């Protein structure tokens, strides 16, 4: 009877609590999405456990064995009923699962350390000295790998041969690189975590220039749950009630330090 | 299998949120209690539903028809499962109930305006400028009721006869006496209210001397219920892994105004 919600470790939507190691279930976690599958949760009135992905990723399909890895394998494999995280509505995965409508809206963004010389996706396409990535894995990449668009194609031809790699393995990583590279690495991201460093000691990086594209983050579940229309009708009240505003306030801003 | 969890509305430990009117159900509600009662049907494993005391009371017996009142009656009656609540242990409830251990300690105490020439239960009684009253209903009205120690007598049989009434309603007719009154009235009362209160606007109030007694509030059940013993040892591991003091400064010294 308690529904398996997958979900990735991922500041500030899902982190442990400093206590964690006497806590267990739930109580573990805390952030923007422990508080969103909560509301989820009680007005789709279910039971319900959280789960880390086990191997920390989102979801893409390999080309070679065609099966799907992250969060997006776990609802298509039958491990979990619900992923709450956030999770990028794609062409690809809705090909293999059912989103609820946007919970939070976002695009791909750039940050760049304060003082950078970089203003747009332009300014980083036409040059070298500043190094450039994205996360190794996710939707981000898959933009930039797909695009058919002059400027995205040859960022992407730089970053897929770019020694040492610019990709990193978690969004932590990326920031730390900007942090520690005086200038010369920039991050390519989604906007929602771009804005969420901009508010963290020690306020070193910012956003430039405007988002890449336009999508969401949804709540996701396997293609035919029985679950899936009360959770979309659930993210849409929590919408117009003004909650998802409200913990995105209070993740973001309430707690700023900048 | 919904539990009925009887309490009663008291700042900082039932309160109604701002938006109420579009909420349904337990989120009606926020506070001290309305955080203690989730993490105890947490920890019991328990689906429940709050249920405000329709008459407002804590909960005492009528020497004429011998019935129960307030929260206490609640239990008594079968309509509800479990009191959480800032509801005192006392031997004359002890009698029909069963408590948890406690989950906050307090002890009668005194409320003055500042400037107000009062240090002491002692210095009340020895004088008639400044009037002095209790709750009209409850344990501390039933202390002085009860005592015979020669001070407390003297306030009773003060009080019993004051006119106006020295006896408000609720705790918050109390305040709002002692604020109006020009130092001209006292308010005995407990010291977690007291306290609460004093880090409130217009911070124009103050707990005077040591405490009258020494108890506790507990979770109530009724006698012999099968949930007796688990809300028991949740009380317990609340307060030894110290949520209950984590819950204690959250709603009264964190939001402090004073
Ligand atoms: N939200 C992205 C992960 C982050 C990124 O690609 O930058 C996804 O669902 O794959
Ligand atoms: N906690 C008290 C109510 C407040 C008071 O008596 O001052 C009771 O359980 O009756
Ligand atoms: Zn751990
Ligand atoms: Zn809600
Ligand atoms: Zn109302
Ligand atoms: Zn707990």
């Amino acid at each position: 009877r308690t529904i398996v919600v997958t979900t990735i470790l991922e500041s500030p939507y899902v982190m442990y609590k400093k206590n964690h190691e006497q806590l267990e279930g739930n109580e573990r976690y805390e952030g923007y999405c422990v508080d969103l599958a909560y509301e989820i949760a009680k007005h789709v009135r279910i039971k319900y456990k959280l789960s880390i992905v086990g191997d920390g990723k989102y979801g893409a399909r390999d080309p070679e064995t065609k099966i799907w890895n992250g969060m997006v394998g776990e609802l298509v494999y039958g491990r979990a009923d619900i992923a709450v995280a956030p999770l990028t509505i794609t062409l690809v995965r809705e090909e293999v699962i059912d989103f609820s409508k946007p919970f939070m809206s976002l695009g791909i963004s750039i940050m760049i350390k304060k003082g950078t010389p970089i203003e747009s996706a332009e300014d980083l396409a036409k040059q070298t000295e500043i190094a450039y990535g994205t996360l190794a894995s996710g939707s981000t990449k898959e933009f930039f790998r797909r695009s058919k668009i002059a400027v995205y194609e040859k960022m992407w031809s730089y970053m897929k041969s770019a020694e040492p790699s610019v990709f990193t393995k978690t969004t932590a990583d990326g920031v730390a690189r900007v942090r520690k590279s005086k200038g010369k690495f920039a991050f390519l991201l989604e906007s929602t975590m771009n804005e969420y460093i901009e508010q963290r000691k020690p306020c070193d990086t910012m956003k430039v220039g405007g988002n890449l594209d336009s999508k969401g983050y949804g709540v996701a579940t396997p293609k035919g749950s029985a679950l899936g229309n009360a959770v979309n009708l659930a993210v849409l009240k929590l919408n117009e009630q003004g909650l998802l505003d409200k913990l995105k306030n209070k993740w973001w801003y309430d707690k700023g330090e900048c």
